[PDB]
């Protein structure tokens, strides 16, 4: 087509929410820039771009908005993946030095290795007045109609388009708000032996160091994760963390107590990797307090003993555990944590099941 437009081919590879892994780091950028003000029939100025590192043809809409008198403006963009941590970093400066600009930024797919320094990054943008949001049929439809040469041919949405779009809005959710939705916390920690439907793990974990002879809690790292799946390889939980835990830059010489609360126990292979890097890692005591033991097919009471061989504390999750967790990581705005029935039953019973694995039977 012309140039400074993308064909339809470009459309479906680079704004589409299927599960296309990423692999091709290309992230295609649309945007939109209007003069603040009461006009209703305003000229968009529209551009477009892929990424490309070396003139970065993607920013020339920064020239665009400069100071000009009394101007403002609203910049509006469609892009293919979330923006990079550096980036996310960058506009959020940028917006602070150019209180004359806001900025809405619509996302077709996030990262899926939302770790902490890309979640804070994307937190200070937000904190900074962006607003971001994940873009459903209506943002394709206009991203389609405004900037795809498609010589009469209309949009056409694929078969899974809203679910994904749900999904990745509840994770973007998760990511901004800081705290997990309360219907999904709810959810996953349901503490019934046997359940249907939990085919995510929710980790929340914080972290403690010893001063004096106290454990001090180090609010400023505690946090909350979820499972990688579709089939892109999925990642259990328990694994996203183990990566979650070099961030934290642990000083060798300092003592650390870290806690996990887990909606399913490891399974086996995630028991042996966390027991190889808990004997690894001398400064760190593991505690796991799980609501559910998952069996793991028949494998996970001897994972959960290597892992206690290995010096992991491993226990069931009790009322106090999951209201300290509604407490700490669930949007409840105030809200006190509702027990379900039968938590205290089950809870026990898995503290009974557990006391006979952990002492081989
Ligand atoms: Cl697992
Ligand atoms: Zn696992």
């Amino acid at each position: 087509g012309p140039l400074g437009s993308m064909d339809p081919d470009t459309f479906s590879d680079n704004f589409n929410n299927r599960p296309i892994a990423s692999r091709r780091n290309t992230v295609y950028l649309c945007y939109e820039v209007k003069t603040k003000g009461p006009s209703r029939d305003a000229k968009i100025f529209r551009g477009q771009a892929a990424s490309e590192d070396k003139y970065h043809p993607e920013m020339r809409f920064l020239s665009l908005v400069s100071k000009w008198r009394d101007q403002e403006y609203e910049v509006t963009w469609y892009i293919s993946w979330s923006p990079c941590t550096k980036c996310a970093r960058d506009m959020a400066t940028f917006l602070q030095e150019n209180t004359h600009v806001t900025l809405t930024i619509f996302v077709a797919r996030l990262y899926a290795a939302a770790d902490p320094d890309y979640q804070e990054a994307l937190r200070s943008l937000a904190q900074a007045g962006a607003t971001i949001k994940i873009m459903n049929y209506d943002e394709f439809q206009h991203c389609w109609s405004k900037f795809v040469y498609s010589q009469g041919a209309p949009f056409q949405p694929w078969d899974g388009l809203d679910e994904h779009s749900q999904a990745l809005s509840g994770r973007l959710g998760e990511i901004l708000r800081h705290s997990m939705d309360a219907a999904t916390f709810t959810f996953n920690f349901n503490n019934e032996p046997w359940v249907r439907g939990r085919h995510e793990t929710y980790l929340c974990y914080e972290v403690e160091r010893m001063h004096n002879d106290t454990w001090v809690k180090l609010a400023q790292r505690r946090g909350f994760l979820a499972n990688q799946a579709k089939h892109l390889e999925g990642r259990h939980a328990a694994l996203c963390f183990l990566d979650v835990i070099p961030f934290w830059k642990l000083d060798l010489d300092q003592d650390y107590r870290v806690t996990c609360f887990t909606s399913w126990s490891p399974c086996f292979s995630c028991a042996q990797e966390m027991a190889k890097f808990i004997s690894k890692n001398k400064h760190v005591s593991l505690c796991i307090k799980t609501a559910r033991i998952y069996d793991d097919k028949g494998r996970a009471a001897e994972g959960l003993r290597t892992l206690a061989e290995a010096g992991a504390k491993i226990s069931i999750m009790t009322y106090s555990e999951f209201k300290h967790c509604w407490d700490t990581f669930v949007d409840h705005q105030g809200a006190p944590f509702q027990p379900w029935d039968g938590l205290d039953e089950h809870s026990q019973d898995l503290s009974g099941r557990l006391r006979a694995i952990l002492q081989n039977q």
